[PDB]
This record gives C-alpha cells, sequence and structure tokens, in this order.
DNA sequence: GCGATCACG
DNA sequence: ACGTACGTGATCGCA
C-alpha cells in the first residue's frame, strides 16, 4: 500500500528516501517527469509531477546535499531536472551503477532487472508498463502510481544487499567515489550541450549531394547499367557475376562487398574505387550531416547526447542521439565534418587533450615489462621501437611499411593476440603472422608472462579487473568450443588494458571539474572520447588551460611509466589540432 | 527486427 | 585443429 498524495507533507522530506523521478521518453532531454515516488522511514509515497516540482518545500529537499537519495539512473532525473531548472543532489546510491559494476554482462537497464540479482521480482519491468516502441505510452494513473512506487520500494529494499556485495568485491569506492560523481558530471556535459554550425553543415552536404551524384553516374558506367549502389546484394551480383570480379571469401549471404574485399579488388576494376568513395561520401551525408541535423535542437542549434554509463562491457562510456563519439577524423573529407562543431559563446574556443598512448602504457604498467617500460621512460615512438625490436634493426634501419606492420602487432596484442587475427589485418600468412608474435614476445617476455598469466587468473577466479577494481566475468574461458573459448581469452587480455585505461580518464574528468571548481575557471567539459577530453572556455582561458588540463589528466593515477597528454585548441573541433 | 557496413578510440 | 582481431552506435536494405 501506498499513499497517494494531493500535496507534498513534512513526511516525505525525510533525510533517507528512495526517489523515482520518471523520465518515460528514452532521450531524456528536456523531456516530461511523468510521476514521482518516495519511499522512506515514514511511508511510500507517490506525488504528481506538477504538484511536487511547484512546492518549494520538495524542491528545496530535491537540492538538498544532506537529504539522501537512492535512485536508478539518477543521471536521467538530473538532467530531466536541469531542463526545469531544479538541482538534485544527495544523491548517494545507484542502483544501475551498482548493478552496472557488480556484472557489466547483466545488461541491467531498468530496476526489475536489477532487483532479480538479489532474487527480488515484485517490481515489472519498465517496458511491461509502458510498451515497446511505437506501441509506448504512459499508462493511467493507478497503474502508474503503482509501478513507481513498486519501483522506489525494490530500490529501498535492495541499496542493502548490493553495497554488502560491492563491499565484498572492494568496489565500493569504485561506486561511490569514481562512478556517483562522475554520473554528476556526465549530467553537466549533456546538459550543456555542443553548438553545431547549421549552415555550414547544410552547405557542406551540399557539396557533397553534387559529388555523390557524380560519383554515382560514373559508377553507372562503369557496371554498363543503372542499379543501387547502396544495396548489399545488388552491389555484389554487379561486382561479382556481372562484371566477374574474383571472391576472396566465404559464408553464404550472397558476397562480402566491406572496405577491407574491396581494397584488395581495386586493382581489377575502376569502379572498385569509386564504390569505395561513394562508399565513403554517403557515410558522411546519411549519417554525419542528414543524422546530425536531425537531432540538434532548433532553438539553441546544440546537440546534447546522453553518456550510457552502464553499458559497455569494459567500463567504457557510450554516446547516443547523436553519437559524439565517432565524428570523422581519419580521412580530411570526413575531417571536415568538425569544422561544424563550434564554442557555444562568443569569443570561446575548442580545447581537445588527449592521453598518448594509454593502451600500452597501462600494458606496460600491468606487464611490468622492462623493455616497455623503458620505451615509455623514454618516450619513443612506440610503433617504431616495436619495429625495431620484432625486426632486429636499428632506427635508421625502420621502413615505413616495417613501423606499419608493427603498429597492427601492437594492436593486436592490445586486442588480444592471436596469428589468425593479425594474419587476417595485415594480409599475410598464419605463419607469417605467427613468426611476428613469437619475436614480439621474445623482445617483451614480460607482457608474454602476462598475457599467460591474466588468462589463467580469468579461469581461476571466474573474472578479471582493471586498475580500480572493475570486473568482467568471462565464464566462456573454460569452454570445449574453440572459437568460444578464443573470444573469452582475447577478452581475458584486452578487458584489463581497455577497462583500465577507461577508469584513468574517468578519474581524470572528476579531478578536472573539481580543478576547474577551485580555480573559478568558466571552461567546462563537453565530451569524453575515450582517451581525450573535450572542453570550451573562453579564449582568455586557453593558457591556464594548457598548463591545467594536461597536468590534471597525467596525474590522475601513478603508473610504472608515466602518462603523457598531448593537446590542442582551435576555433571549430576541426582547428583544436 | 537484423545483418552488413563503416564511423570512432 | 582451429579461425576472430578489442569496445561501441547509426544507417541502410531487406525480410
Ligand atoms: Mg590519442
Amino acid at each position: 500500500a501506498f499513499t497517494l498524495a494531493d500535496r507534498v507533507t513534512e513526511e516525505m522530506l525525510a533525510d533517507k528516501a528512495a526517489l523515482v523521478v520518471e523520465v518515460v521518453e528514452e532521450n531524456y532531454h528536456d523531456a516530461p517527469i511523468v510521476g514521482i515516488a518516495v519511499v522512506n522511514e515514514h511511508g511510500r509515497f507517490f506525488l504528481r509531477p506538477e504538484t511536487a516540482l511547484a512546492d518549494p518545500q520538495f524542491v528545496a529537499w530535491l537540492g538538498d546535499e544532506t537529504k539522501k537519495k537512492s535512485m536508478f539512473d539518477s543521471k536521467r532525473a538530473a538532467v530531466a531536472l536541469k531542463w526545469k531548472g531544479i538541482e538534485l543532489c544527495g544523491v548517494s546510491f545507484d542502483l544501475l551503477l551498482a548493478a552496472y559494476l557488480l556484472d557489466p554482462a547483466q545488461g541491467v537497464d531498468d530496476v526489475a532487472a536489477a532487483a532479480k540479482m538479489k532474487q527480488y521480482e515484485a517490481v515489472r519491468p519498465d517496458e511491461a508498463v509502458y510498451g515497446k516502441g511505437a506501441k509506448r505510452a504512459v499508462p493511467d494513473e493507478p497503474v502508474l502510481a503503482e509501478h513507481l512506487v513498486r519501483k522506489a520500494a525494490a530500490i529501498w529494499a535492495l541499496e542493502r544487499p548490493f553495497l554488502d556485495e560491492l563491499r565484498r568485491n572492494e568496489q565500493d569506492r569504485l561506486l561511490v567515489e569514481l562512478e556517483q560523481p562522475l554520473s554528476s558530471i556526465l549530467a553537466e556535459m549533456e546538459f550543456a550541450g555542443v553548438k553545431v554550425d547549421t549552415k555550414r553543415l547544410e552547405q557542406m552536404g551540399e557539396e557533397l549531394a553534387e559529388q555523390l551524384r557524380t560519383v554515382e553516374q560514373r559508377i553507372y558506367e562503369l557496371a554498363g547499367q543503372e542499379f543501387n549502389i547502396n544495396s548489399p546484394k545488388q552491389l555484389g551480383v554487379i561486382l561479382f557475376e556481372k562484371l566477374q570480379l574474383p571472391v576472396l571469401k566465404k559464408t553464404k549471404t550472397g558476397y562480402s562487398t566491406s572496405a577491407d574485399v574491396l581494397e584488395k579488388l581495386a586493382p581489377y576494376h575502376e569502379i572498385v574505387e569509386n564504390i569505395l568513395h561513394y562508399r565513403q561520401l554517403g557515410k558522411l551525408q546519411s549519417t554525419y550531416i542528414e543524422g546530425l541535423l536531425k537531432v540538434v535542437r532548433p532553438d539553441t542549434k546544440k546537440v546534447h547526447t546522453i553518456f550510457n554509463q552502464a553499458l559497455t562491457q569494459t567500463g567504457r562510456l557510450s554516446s547516443t542521439e547523436p553519437n559524439l563519439q565517432n565524428i570523422p577524423i581519419r580521412l580530411e573529407e570526413g575531417r571536415k565534418i568538425r569544422q561544424a562543431f563550434v564554442p557555444s559563446e562568443s569569443d570561446w574556443l575548442i580545447f581537445a587533450a588527449d592521453y598518448s598512448q594509454i593502451e600500452l602504457r597501462v600494458l606496460a604498467h600491468i606487464a611490468e615489462d622492462d623493455n616497455l617500460m623503458e620505451a615509455f621512460r623514454r618516450d619513443l615512438d612506440i610503433h617504431t621501437k616495436t619495429a625495431m625490436d620484432i625486426f632486429q634493426v636499428s632506427e635508421d634501419e625502420v621502413t615505413p611499411n616495417m613501423r606499419r606492420q608493427a603498429k597492427a602487432v601492437n594492436f593486436g596484442i592490445v586486442y588480444g593476440i592471436s596469428d589468425y587475427g593479425l594474419a587476417q589485418n595485415l594480409n599475410i600468412s598464419r605463419k607469417e603472422a605467427a613468426e611476428f608474435i613469437e619475436r614480439y614476445f621474445e623482445s617483451f617476455p614480460g607482457v608474454k608472462r602476462y598475457m599467460e598469466n591474466i588468462v589463467q587468473e580469468a579461469k581461476q577466479k571466474g573474472y578479471v579487473t582493471t586498475l580500480l577494481h572493475r570486473r568482467r566475468y568471462l565464464p566462456d574461458i573454460t569452454s570445449r568450443n574453440f572459437n568460444v573459448r578464443s573470444f573469452a581469452e582475447r577478452m581475458a587480455m584486452n578487458t584489463p588494458i581497455q577497462g583500465s585505461a577507461a577508469d584513468i580518464i574517468k578519474k581524470a574528468m572528476i579531478d578536472l571539474n573539481a580543478r576547474l571548481k577551485e580555480e573559478r575557471l568558466q571552461a567546462r567539459l563537453l565530451l569524453q572520447v575515450h582517451d581525450e577530453l573535450i572542453l570550451e572556455a573562453p579564449k582568455e582561458e586557453m593558457e591556464r588551460l594548457c598548463r591545467l588540463v594536461p597536468e590534471v589528466m597525467e596525474q590522475a593515477v601513478t603508473l610504472r611509466v608515466p602518462l603523457k597528454v598531448d593537446y590542442h585548441y582551435g576555433s571549430t573541433w576541426y582547428d583544436a589540432k
């Protein structure tokens, strides 16, 4: 039972409560709050938001850091409230982040899924209540109120068991000192948004519609026929049946036309280079011009991403609607998209700071590999040094092709090395790749010992860990299926590296936000892209940021090798290079 | 809805 | 003998 309240009472404002501030729309930016539930020592309450959020005592309670709240996905509530000019403080327990740290593979995305981890089933999945996709809707008040009170009651009854298990895992500080403070910082970043130069985007797309038409007509002429270049089935028929190009592959999905296949097919027909170019331009038009403009707010011309903090299996963030972690940079034609990402105020600039080789520096630290540690203590070009070691040549004798192949070896080492995977990447034989790998481990025997030991540890304990005690369970490590077991072995090798790098930049974000506040700088974090942080600030703060941001990022943790941070700034994101 | 594809670190 | 590089999200075509 619970109270369907018509007005806020003092009983509802106790100094510890489970709080539900329900936002049903997936994108919570400027979205409605459909209902509120409070569970505390005095009872269970459902409040209508138009009543509660207009009540000064309830708003003061929400903003009082000394009034502690337990929630699920507090960032969603905090951001929805920010759009209403209401501050949420005092969130001491977030069940979504607790569940994520205990086991990221559960895919916990609602209270019911977290509750099932502790045999609590007296709450419905959100999808059962609201529906999926187009059939989605807020139910009538009796159904909605019971659901919100059941979620608040579940949070109330799950905080202790979840904290107990986090404690046993030595993850309690990871929740309270890393993920929960980070959630508030991410909320600020998403709410600030990034300003988009939409007229430049519209022009850029224009440059693109003309070039697409040009290459599309060239492809039709070369194919001797007009067809749907973007259809995988149709392209494969044109290439491999009409034009009779060679098929170097498997499976029975018609034919693969991925860029790695087309790059090998290019010497056989002029059409292949044009299809690759058409693919590049069409990706920019559909995803990064048209798709971006769809989610720009028409009034402010800002995009407000949502950073999913409880999704990836390694501890990284992800970014949605739009994804601001995969904006084009590698080819110049795509890189120009970043000219459309601009500071949100006049006379401000974009400032970008990135870790240099954080994953291999983490590997040097965790493996305690003498040669790799010394390479970073000398601040060597790690791919040139790896080439020197594996091909047994002096620095002057490293050719560009040697550095390229050594770089691919380094990628494989971080991903979880295999002769098959390296051979596929470098387009060489498994035996040739195995020789590269053997040479690598002769030069980096500590890395070899580390990789052997971490796979054995994953088998023994059932999971692997990161520097700050994030965990990933790997039950497939004991599979008698070669493919299944090999997947788990690569995850055992990769997750402590990628995940520790994620831990470090998350701590850097917390440290940076604190330093920006101490210095009373106007600079603000806008984005994180795995190993880099993107800020905007007044032009008059650039000199201070050039010293502050790299130092904070470099000092976030202390490893057996230095951390190194590069930085750039300019008038647009493109120019911060 | 799902696989293929390609964008990023 | 075995055959996938690690981690993500958006779009498209097609069933
Ligand atoms: Mg970098």
